[PDB]
């Protein structure tokens, strides 16, 4: 019973709901100062124990689901979203069976095919912009990412079936507490047409899937990985299971990729020098005529890579990873009891003053010298770390770098009247005047 420091509260049940909810990052920064790397506090009935800093976060990253449980906090968040027999509604071994099926289909051989497809979808979409004007970038990315992701993981049959009609039918699907995401100004009807997309979208897949079943167009696309995929008991995945796995893979990468793409642009629309140094790198690595991209070139676009890593450092779309303690855990000379909701914050760890120089500046060149991203284990964890890591990370870098390149080539970006959008935790539904960006064609 040697429990970590616990921040007390004068408000019985809500605890620190207001203080924390007002600014979670500032709250936790202050808590690390006052209380150390492992602190507890009550919020709306639950005791939360945060692991702050790399050395404390090591507990969760090196943990097993039998001790720190995701299916005890992340299951009824996701199950109404992804479906039955898929995601956190199945036993971990068969859960991890499908995850190993997904990770096989997300390989370099496919990433080489994916880079062309992403550019075509970007070129036909961003033509809507025309010559010059101003767009809502968060909304712009939301729509583009759906198309790009759909035309890579779902196939061409399902892309053919896709129209501007269904793009927001994912929004009601997205609605269904859902994950500690960074708040953003994406289209937020959330309700849209609940219960209706579940029929529309699911049957969109059944039909497309049957075209691949009774036919001999066995191709190398992600869907053909799942149709031919067999469990380790021989039985292959059913019709509804394959659809659930594909729907869920586009949703887990939607807001994440969209929010990051937008923030990086805003960060580059603020610093015009870096936006030029990037364009230099583009025509210098690919040639001045800007020929179509391919996987290989992406690996040497290092400035873009360091801008993306710096974006993910300051604006990680997953704000907090959470687990429920089923067995007592030991960290920093403390024992976390059964029933605590153990939390790691990539945002905090990637901002901690005792680990990052110029913590709040968007400085991509910090990776050219020493930094915590390589010099520490769990100080830079946008995609997670260790045993708990994003399987879409490889597709993410490919998708994001291809998209941003296709943008920085065909456009230049700047802030409208100098407006740089800020995240507000105090505005429940009343966002401050929406985020807009300025675009103008190149040359
Ligand atoms: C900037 C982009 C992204 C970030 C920062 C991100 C972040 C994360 C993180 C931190 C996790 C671990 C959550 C946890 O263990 O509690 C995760 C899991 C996952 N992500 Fe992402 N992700 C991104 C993009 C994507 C993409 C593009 C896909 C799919 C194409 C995707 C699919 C998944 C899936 C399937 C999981 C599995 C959840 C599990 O392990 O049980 N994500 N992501």
């Amino acid at each position: 019973t040697k429990c970590p420091p616990y921040i007390p509260s004068r408000i019985p049940f809500l605890g620190h709901a207001v203080a924390f909810g007002k600014n979670p990052i500032e709250f936790l920064e202050k808590a690390y100062e006052k209380y150390g790397p492992v602190v507890s506090f009550t919020m709306v009935g639950k005791t939360f124990t945060f692991l702050l800093g790399s050395d404390a976060a090591a507990l969760m990253f090196n943990s097993k689901n039998e001790d720190l449980s995701a299916e005890d906090v992340y299951s009824k968040i996701t199950t109404p979203v992804f479906g039955k027999g898929v995601a956190y509604d199945v036993p971990n071994p068969i859960f991890l069976e499908q995850k190993k099926m997904l990770k096989t289909g997300l390989n370099i051989a496919q990433f080489k095919k994916h880079v062309p497809i992403i550019e075509q979808e970007t070129e036909e979409y961003i033509k809507r912009w025309g010559d010059s004007g101003e767009t809502n970038l968060f909304v712009a990315m939301s729509e583009l990412i759906i198309l790009t992701a759909s035309s890579c993981l779902h196939g061409k049959e399902i892309r053919s079936l896709l129209n501007e009609k269904v793009a927001q039918l994912y929004c009601d699907l997205d609605g269904g507490h859902e994950a500690w995401l960074l708040p953003s100004w994406l289209p937020l009807p959330s309700f849209r047409r609940r219960d209706r997309a579940h029929r529309e979208i699911k049957n969109m897949f059944y039909t497309a899937i049957q075209k691949r079943r009774t036919s001999n167009e066995k191709v190398d696309d992600f869907l053909q990985t799942l149709i031919d995929a067999t469990y380790k008991d021989g039985h292959s995945l059913s019709d509804d299971e394959i659809a659930g796995l594909l729907i869920g893979l586009l949703l887990a990468g939607q807001h994440t990729s969209s929010t990051t793409s937008s923030w990086m642009s805003f960060f580059l629309a603020r610093d015009k020098q870096l936006q030029e140094r990037c364009l230099a790198e583009q025509k210098a690595v690919c040639g001045e005529d800007l020929p179509p991209l391919d996987f290989d070139q992406l690996k040497e676009l290092s400035l873009l890579d360091r801008c993306l890593k710096e974006t993910l450092r300051l604006r990680p779309p997953i704000m907090t990873m959470m687990r429920m303690a089923r067995s007592p855990q030991c960290v920093a000379g403390y024992t976390i009891p059964v029933g605590h909701q153990v939390c790691v914050s990539p945002t905090v760890n990637q901002r901690l003053p005792d680990s990052w120089t110029e913590r709040d500046e968007f400085n991509p060149d910090r990776y050219l010298t020493d930094n915590a991203a390589t010099g520490e284990k769990f100080a830079y964890v946008p995609f997670g770390a260790g045993r708990h890591r994003c399987i879409g990370e490889g597709f993410a870098y490919v998708q994001l770098k291809t998209i941003l390149s296709t943008l920085i080539r065909k456009f230049e970006f700047d802030l409208v009247d100098g407006y740089f959008p800020t995240i507000n935790f105090t505005t429940m539904i009343h966002t401050p005047n929406n985020p807009v960006i300025r675009y103008r064609s190149r040359t």
